[PDB]
């Protein structure tokens, strides 16, 4: 067999699809949207028709059955046009994924299948105001009542947290604080109509502001056990393991970005000319465009990488945290040096760049902050060594 | 003789009224301006009252006469607040300095006296939509009719554009293709109520959002011969020649965004916990604020030798250019990783990171780009070897 | 199909016997040739009866007939072992290349075919004391006479110079100053035994101490038309065309030397206490250990890209210098970062990282500086907008 | 009062005379001690004969009683000839500090008076093989005995090692493993001559070569308690007290390198032509050289700000760490910058580059490694918002 860095016929079908859908309906609105902040309601469905949404939901649920490579391509096509509107997308596979992992037949029929008959929202509700890079900090509590939980705590930076039709929700079961992380939480779905449930203000934040994002306060909320994933002190494994699935997605919407970053950057220096030279024939410019098309080409393997090694049925830890410390990185190192080429014309709003610069910061933070992922990075090569 | 790096006792009052000014009425409502985009009248007439505007403006036109060592320290100071009201309080001394520079004892008693006497702003007008960084590809014209010259063109990105009661304008004087750079433009005074003049939208960029920015247009505007600066042909000098002393104060502005940056970050990181330690207790954060302070105490001091250097009477242009480009590159870099330090919190617009961040990037593009800046540096450089 | 990242079963037994021949037989030698300088012959010796070496050569010249992904993987096995005999071997391929993808079925069999038979070496000559970035800068003479052409010019820095056993050299052979790069140059295969080839001192450079660099000067040599790769005027694109398969090999060696620091740094990080704590457990050391393995992870897929690219039948100009590039620059970042953290230890001889550090340095600059390669990054990624 | 970056008249003399003797007489033979390793006695002889070595000794023990700032501009002028000869002669300073900051008469008269009389060396013994960075971690013991203080242990990387008249040492004095660092260890000046002080080889580094680095061990040596500086228990003050002056010059050492990689990159670019253009002419070149240049001039104010605080009576411990710290790591990426401007020529030991390169990287190791400078830059800068 050997090394391959050719997508099969159907990942490419997928990939023009996505493509298409990136140029002709995401590009000409994205600069309005993040103007309003307007929830993107009319892209997210035109997504859902084309089936580039809840790509991991199984086909049993309805779905598409597609792996982590496929939803990679996709999701690097959707950020290209704008990563508001991609991590608005995202989000459902961020909230599915625990229950695509680790739910029973039941809970992936009801909760899954739904959003195979609809365009549905999910979310995922980990962060706290307390504790988001800390997992093990959480202090929401979940307490067994019969054949219920009851649900008390604060979350906070909800993805669709105003949208959801349901939540995954990471609680602290356990009341002893010595309690191991592996042992002192569950993970539930919860409904979002829910009683008890008090949703938040949109946050309005630097960048992806068409994202809706929200802190959701719980108050005694009944949730039945049979919403429980897995069963009592698994939710720590559950949270820990979607991760290797959605963090090589979330490094393939940092690569977008930054591939647009660079193709805007370049576009440009084809057109402008100072001292009677288009900007590619300054060196300086050039150095600059080479250094960008480097970043972008080694991340785009990096999340490429992570999700074969996924998809080919191997914990992908190591790789997954390499893409997301690596693709956010460069994100921001082109984004800036988007609008340095645009000079002027890139610090202004009239021009694409500036909202780059603001959307890739992100990338830096959630889904496992740069630190965090150096973290695990450092943790993961540390037990590889031998002698 | 012997150096020294302690202000003198004026420059410590200086100092202490600015950081007082900037810290009790700045901070507190730069929010809402930057959320607004009001240009910040308030502010600026009370800088003006405390005698922090115009600071360049000789004695003998009522000015306070300081050197460019006393305008950066102001300027630190007032940036740390925000570097939106700094840049248009900034604004008024780049306007002003072809005119100290080489202005005529007529033209500084009219258009830098009027300063002293009202909180007026003026500007300074350069670049156009067709070129910024290559100041001898400007094609706005000024053509000598009689004892007039007559300016039709289009200028674009002025500070202050809307709010000027007067620019210092460079035009293309000599129609001849050929003509070099030192002989081709001509300076000029233009009042702002001029008729011909059409002030343009305020630009809405990604930082500095309450600084009026500004196209403005000239339309076979009327320019009295006697508002030229030191004669037809002299322009390109006296605009480069403004630099020495305008340079250290935007690198000065830099450092002032970059020392809140840190601020703001320390603070964060002595009150935030994360897996049961502050986050000061983690070493790459504590390792991460050590390099910030390491950059900005580098950057402050190279805009430091700058202002020393043009207010000894040397062409400070090598100095000038390290600190612009030093300070700028070290005011992106800080306004990022405090934004990194502060998480999700600093992604978000009601903690001031994030708005340092947006505010920073014009650092590596106004007043000279970081590219620019490094075009100059080198030939300064090389010049001491050949 | 789709993507891949498994080696065949095939690349899985080279990578293991490489890897065996570097751990056992090059690590523990490669401190005392480093310090002698002495051309290390048992080891490449070894290397070609275990089948490492000349891997490009036909299976129809009694070669392995393997492809650029091949020796990439053995490659980067024996580079971690050390780049100075890595050097020696790959030089074997530089000297090659252009035999491989132009030769005629002649100069395959004689000059291929020796090399299958005995463990000879060969290189190549194009740069010269005045060019070498530059490779339309080249001046060697190549005057045709009849059926053979007379060479007059000194080579630069060839690696092997004084161990080949035959050339491949390129020369300008047409005379007219106005004639385009494409037609000006003719590559020849040249026996070292002829007369007029004169060899200089071994060339003693910071690292890869134990590889011979020679200058080489030919005075008169007569090589015979038979010798001339594809025909007169064809040398810069068969030079220029040899890249796409060694460049990827080049960057493997760079991905070894980078893994070999970063696993005597994760060694020593392991072992050593300091403030009663493993190095590992100091946050900024294992911030910078993730670093590190994050860079060499990338630097391998890139060069793995680019020899799968060449590899399937397509212009690989792009990945190839974007492999050569990274990896170049990440083996210099790695290994001044293991020296780091051997701290004293790391900056002294019995130590093995600072020899890496060293070696290390080449990789900017040898088969294409760092700054040539981002020259044809830029060019390759600007032709796909227009 | 008011800043100042002019040099006195003095200064300028001092200046004038290290430079002077740095380019006639350290640069034409540098090269050749860095081949043989050889201890470069005739350049020490010289700097000694113009007043260039153990400036710091008071006037009363018959020094020229010069500041760190003083110190510093020497230093630049040596090391921008070779660090080797330089890191030899400041060695003399670091030995020498702790006896001028905590000495008393009858110390200082004995063991700095001679160092004015004739160019003795002298040298100082902190780091262990177990133990450098890590100060508190020294296991060294000295155990009083009446009068006297038997010392035994071992110390590594001693620059003058085999040469010194005498060192400074200092070694654990309380055995009580609870004992906190300011009570726990005792500086002593030990004369090179004792009995049971055995000096090991000349140990083989990267850079530096001609300089003088060996272990010593202390075997059942007796130092007089005369010889004790302050008292027992003390010593951890006495030596990291002295670091406020040394540091600044080690840092003005990395300038000195920094720009001499600078000069010989500068002139190689001014007449080395590729692609029909000087190398000066081609972008990448000029922007690199821009950045080097920047980097030295900062590199230098850094250090004349530590050594103009400590002059001025102020602790300097914030700036002496800014400086090297920034003055080591500009020093590095200049060395291998100019090795690449250089090219194949920069690779190759007839050029003058690549001993720069190998000079360069103790910078970030020796007198307190780059992390331990970051260490203590963020503990004063830290400190600084506690309320
Ligand atoms: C727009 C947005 C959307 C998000 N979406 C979701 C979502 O849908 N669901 C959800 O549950 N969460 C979500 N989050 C939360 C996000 O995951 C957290 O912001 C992130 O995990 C960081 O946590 P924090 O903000 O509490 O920062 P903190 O954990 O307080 O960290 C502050 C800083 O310290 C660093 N740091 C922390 N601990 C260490 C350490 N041990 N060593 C070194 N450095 C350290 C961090 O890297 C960071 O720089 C989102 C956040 C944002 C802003
Ligand atoms: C908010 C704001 C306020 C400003 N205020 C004023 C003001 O009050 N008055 C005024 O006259 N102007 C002002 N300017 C204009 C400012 O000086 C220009 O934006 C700047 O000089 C860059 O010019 P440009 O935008 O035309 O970019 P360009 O000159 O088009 O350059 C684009 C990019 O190419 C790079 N580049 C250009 N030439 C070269 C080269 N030869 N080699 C290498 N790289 C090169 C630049 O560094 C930049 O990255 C302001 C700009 C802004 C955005
Ligand atoms: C140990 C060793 C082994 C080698 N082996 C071989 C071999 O076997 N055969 C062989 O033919 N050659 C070989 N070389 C030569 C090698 O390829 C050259 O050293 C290299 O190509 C650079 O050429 P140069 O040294 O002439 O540097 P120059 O071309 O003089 O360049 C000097 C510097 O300027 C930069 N530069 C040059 N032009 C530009 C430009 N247009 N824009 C921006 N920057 C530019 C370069 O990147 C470099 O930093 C070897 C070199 C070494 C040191
Ligand atoms: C040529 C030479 C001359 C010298 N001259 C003298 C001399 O005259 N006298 C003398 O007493 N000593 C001298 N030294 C010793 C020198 O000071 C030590 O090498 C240095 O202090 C580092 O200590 P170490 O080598 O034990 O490294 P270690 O302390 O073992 O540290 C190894 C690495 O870990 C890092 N590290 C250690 N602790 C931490 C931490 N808490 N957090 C993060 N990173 C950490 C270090 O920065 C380094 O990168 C010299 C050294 C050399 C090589």
């Amino acid at each position: 067999l050997g090394f391959s860095f050719e997508f099969t016929e159907q990942q490419k079908e997928f990939q023009a699809t996505a493509r298409k859908f990136a140029r002709e309906e995401i590009i000409p609105v994205a600069a309005e949207y993040d103007k309003t902040g307007e929830y993107p309601v009319p892209l997210i469905r035109r997504a859902w028709e084309l089936g580039l949404m809840n790509t991991h939901i199984p086909e049993n649920c309805g779905g598409l059955g597609l792996g982590t490579f496929d939803a990679c391509l996709i999701s690097e096509e959707l950020a290209y046009g704008c990563t508001g509107v991609q991590t608005a997308i995202e989000g459902n596979s961020l909230g599915q994924m625990p229950i695509i992992i680790a739910g029973n037949d039941q809970q992936k029929k009801k909760y899954l299948g739904r959003m195979t008959e609809e365009p549905l929202m999910c979310a995922y509700c980990v962060t706290e105001p307390g504790a988001g890079s800390d997992v093990a900090g959480i202090k929401t509590k979940a307490e067994k009542k019969g054949d219920e939980y009851i649900i008390n705590g604060q979350k906070m930076w909800i993805t669709n947290g105003g949208k959801a039709n349901w939540y995954f929700l990471l609680a602290r079961s356990d009341p002893d604080p010595k309690a191991p992380a592996n042992k002192a939480f569950t993970g539930f779905i919860v409904e979002a109509d829910t009683p008890g449930i008090q949703i938040g203000r949109k946050e309005l934040n630097m960048g992806q502001r068409c994202s809706d994002t929200r802190g959701i306060v719980f108050e005694d909320v009944k949730v039945p056990k049979e919403n429980v994933l897995i069963g009592d002190g698994a939710g720590f494994k559950v949270a820990m393991g979607a991760f290797d699935k959605t963090r090589p997605v979330v490094a393939a919407g940092a690569v977008g970005l930054a591939q647009r970053a660079l193709d805007e950057a370049t576009k440009y220096a084809l057109e402008r000319k100072t001292f009677g030279k288009l900007l590619v024939e300054h060196q300086a410019i050039s150095f600059m465009l080479a250094e960008m098309a480097m970043e972008v080409e080694l991340a785009r393997m990096s999340y490429q990488r992570a999700a074969w090694e996924v998809d080919s049925g191997r914990r992908n830890t190591y790789y997954a945290s390499i893409a997301k410390a690596f693709a956010g990185d460069i994100a921001n190192q082109l984004a800036t040096d988007a609008v340095q080429i645009l000079g002027g014309n890139g610090f202004n709003t009239e021009y694409p760049v500036e909202k780059l610069m603001r959307d890739a910061k992100i990338y830096q933070i959630y889904e496992g902050t740069s630190q965090i992922q150096r973290l695990i990075v450092a943790r993961e090569h540390i037990d590889k060594y031998k002698n």
